[PDB]
């Protein structure tokens, strides 16, 4: 079908956080996960469409932190919303971008935001160029929000939020397709010297 687009999740892995060595200050970023990307978060319709993705985080927002991801290509710091993983002392901050590398990392610091095209955050009629899929890049960093014990800590799998597919084609827009944005759970290690 022309509008038979279906969602697929985009996921990032707790297991890529390096060991956290502590030689304190809260909040502070304790490491970045390896950024991930999915070209086909929405895919499958036979008719090309102008599409955009609205990300709504759905974990509790604890506060803000200023940061500049080592990954991505922003040259100045931004405020990021710190989201509660549920594990005391541990939050995450999120950035998302369009799939293609020229598009910028968008700090998640609003109750919802268009991750691609960023033009849509100030132009309600802006969409990606017409094509047959919508994808994205996902960036996450862990934040110490309080004192961490030594040793291993398990992070549960968390749904960071969802991307709503919007389009200037009503039949596709009105499906309100949504794709989950996932933090795959895992184990981190703190070495408190
Ligand atoms: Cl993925
Ligand atoms: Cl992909
Ligand atoms: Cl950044
Ligand atoms: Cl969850
Ligand atoms: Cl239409």
């Amino acid at each position: 079908g022309a509008n038979d687009y279906v969602p697929s999740p985009i996921t990032i892995n707790t297991s890529t956080l390096p060991v956290v060595v502590i030689g304190h200050t809260y909040p502070r970023v304790i490491g970045e996960l390896t950024g991930t990307s999915n070209q086909y978060i929405f895919n499958g319709g036979s008719l090309i469409a102008l599409m955009r993705g609205k990300f709504t985080p759905t974990l509790p927002k604890i506060g803000k932190i200023t940061y500049n991801f080592r990954q991505g290509n922003n040259t100045q710091s931004s405020d990021f919303d710190i989201f509660d993983t549920g594990v005391p002392g541990l939050g995450i901050i999120i950035g998302m971008a369009g799939y293609w590398p020229a598009t910028p990392l968008v700090p998640i610091n609003s109750s919802s935001i268009y991750i691609d095209p960023v033009a849509a955050n100030t132009n309600p009629n802006a969409y990606n160029g017409a094509t047959g899929s919508f994808g994205a890049r996902l960036y996450v960093a862990f934040v110490a929000t309080g004192r961490l014990p030594n040793g291993y800590v398990t992070i549960p799998t968390k749904q960071l939020g969802h991307i709503l597919l919007e389009s200037n084609r009503a039949s596709l827009n009105n499906k309100r397709l949504t794709a989950p944005v996932m933090l795959n759970g895992g184990r981190i290690q703190v070495q408190s010297l």
